[PDB]
């Protein structure tokens, strides 16, 4: 019984993430090489700029934070 934690494991933490779309970005958009899904921009009033829900950006790539955690090669 968390406070304001949820105590439904880490598997909806990793599909909470998000990363800011930048007004240079094309359309918005990139796509998942994993799945082969395009991703797509949301709005935010707070900051009022847009963000890519369920998104990670590695080494010059997208991917989906969930597609890419399965294949997250990782040790040292
Ligand atoms: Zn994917």
């Amino acid at each position: 019984g968390g406070s304001e934690f949820s105590d439904r494991s880490n598997e909806l933490e990793i599909r909470g993430k998000y990363v800011v779309v930048p007004e240079t970005s094309q359309d918005m958009a990139f796509k998942c090489p994993i799945c082969k899904e395009t991703v797509t921009g949301v709005y935010d009033e707070e900051s009022g700029e847009w963000v890519w829900k369920n998104t990670i950006e590695v080494n010059g790539k997208y991917f989906h934070s969930t597609c890419y955690h399965e294949t997250s090669q990782n040790s040292s």
